[PDB]
């Protein structure tokens, strides 16, 4: 039935965020499951490639740290599933 696993709410990153995000939530999702590791890949991903500082969740909401760096976030949520990624300047 209808259910998918990708669904922008809000995106204020440049856009590749919600490609590499999206598909690294996709891939992490697919390739593992155990929600941690995700986090990880998904934020490792980031971070040996567009240098620190981010912090990405996956979960609902329990972020509370976005605009409290900058306002460098992206916002996704997955079937049955929220992520938010996010980093300072």
């Amino acid at each position: 039935m209808s259910d998918r696993k990708a669904v922008i709410k809000n995106a204020d990153m440049s856009e590749d965020m919600q490609q590499d995000a999206v598909d690294c939530a996709t891939q992490a999702m697919e390739k593992y499951n155990i929600e941690k590791d995700i986090a990880a890949y998904i934020k490792k991903e980031f971070d040996k490639k567009y240098n620190p500082t981010w912090h990405c969740i996956v979960g609902r909401n329990f972020g509370s740290y976005v605009t409290h760096e900058t306002k460098h976030f992206i916002y996704f949520y997955l079937g049955q599933v929220a992520i938010l990624l996010f980093k300072s300047g």
